[PDB]
């Protein structure tokens, strides 16, 4: 995260940990006991999850692991663009309780109006073009933007309808590389999963664009419920 | 370790992981759900301690962290002599149960005879020369040697009568630096502490340098049972 600070060690219960042989992966959102929703294009053959984490130096005495048991995808996703529909569920092996640094995230009732202040959060870069990583989470406010503002900036591409536009208009603040499949929160709601953007992250005039998880109300209830069937907003 | 294999699963329960924020520290043995005995050269300022670990790559689901609430040296033990009687004792902050990855060792009734086949195991180098590091730890077969092995093959220093002399006599298997710690087990029995031996392991002729355990007994239970004044044996 791109103009951030280190996050409050509390604020931050529901960030998942997507890692694997090869290291770091992406970030999740826990939404229940049982079940982790991140970004498509964070699909790996194996990895696993990892709960309550701070910093990666010094352990936090609470921490929890897992394996993904079931991972779901959108049945109607295009096969060559990566970030289409950049929404998948996972179903751990094991339920995952609530604890000191462990908590999941309501899903919305409504979406975010234009111009809500959003936190984003996640162990990614803090440089656009270094290589450089943090230890601890880092956290930053953006607000939403009008789709347009994406759609515009992004012209060469189509920005998806079932997408939130947010960030800051002089950029200064962005997800970056590796911040994907963390969560937008906007007034403690899940309200988008970080997909894509920029070129590096930060440049004025190109926000980020989120998974708007809000369209994808229907299709979470169905395949958590047990409906695996289940097709997404176009 | 130097001359062995991956250790099983399910064969080093009772090993715990020192580590901070520079990384890896030392080996350690859980002997009860409270208390980890180790060498007193694995000190440091802060550090932690990890259970249930066998691959730092694919973590298992049991895993236990908690930090040192309390670390006891012997009282008479050598200012400037990094491993005299190379033993320390940590109470742990919060009790640690048992799992299919964790469980305590007993302590020893009788000390082991010359001859006796013992188990080593830890992360420390593979190949002698080589800042090589195991994912999994590694574990082996050394016979209980004479004790004058030891006291002629390091006649630069003096070889204290606490300590068991144990390796191979031609070489080729021996613990290695980031072993130290680390536990000796004979038939199942917690019999040395990992602390000292040659530049570089494995050679012949000179054998591994282990605390003997049984020589501690009393100052072990006399300090976990209270007694916070209870001295070492000379
Ligand atoms: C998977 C996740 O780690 C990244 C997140 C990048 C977020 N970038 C900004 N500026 N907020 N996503 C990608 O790697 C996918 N990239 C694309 O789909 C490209 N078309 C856009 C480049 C980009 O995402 O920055
Ligand atoms: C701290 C612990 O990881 C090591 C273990 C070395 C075991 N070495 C062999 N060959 N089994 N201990 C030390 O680094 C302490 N070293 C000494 O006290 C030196 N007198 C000997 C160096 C050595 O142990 O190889």
């Amino acid at each position: 995260v791109f103009g951030g600070d280190e996050c409050n060690i509390n604020e931050h219960r529901s960030l998942v940990v997507l890692f694997n042989s090869n290291g770091f992966l992406c970030g999740g959102t826990l939404i229940n006991q049982d079940w982790v929703v991140t970004a498509a294009h964070c699909d790996s053959n194996n990895f696993q999850l990892l709960f309550g984490v701070h910093s990666k130096k010094i352990l936090n005495e609470d921490e929890q692991t897992r394996d993904p048991k079931e991972k779901f995808f959108c049945p109607n996703r295009k096969k060559d663009d990566e970030v289409d529909k950049d929404i998948m569920l996972i179903k751990l092996d094991s339920s995952v309780s609530n604890s000191e640094h462990i908590a999941p995230l309501s899903l919305p009732s409504s979406p975010p109006s234009v111009g809500s202040v959003c936190r984003i959060m996640g162990w990614g870069k803090t440089i656009p073009t270094k290589e450089i990583y943090p230890d601890v989470p880092h956290c930053a406010n953006i607000n939403i933007l009008d789709h347009a503002v994406c759609r515009t900036a992004y012209s060469w591409r189509q920005v998806a309808n079932t997408t939130l536009c947010a960030g800051i208009l002089q950029g200064g603040r962005d997800t970056c590389h590796f911040d994907s499949g963390g969560p937008l929160i906007c007034n403690g709601i899940f309200q988008g999963i970080v997909s894509w953007g920029g070129h590096p992250c930060g440049q004025p005039g190109e926000p980020g664009v989120y998974t708007k998880v809000f369209d994808y109300l229907d299709w979470i209830k169905s395949i958590i419920a047990g409906n695996k069937d289940a097709t997404c907003p176009p």
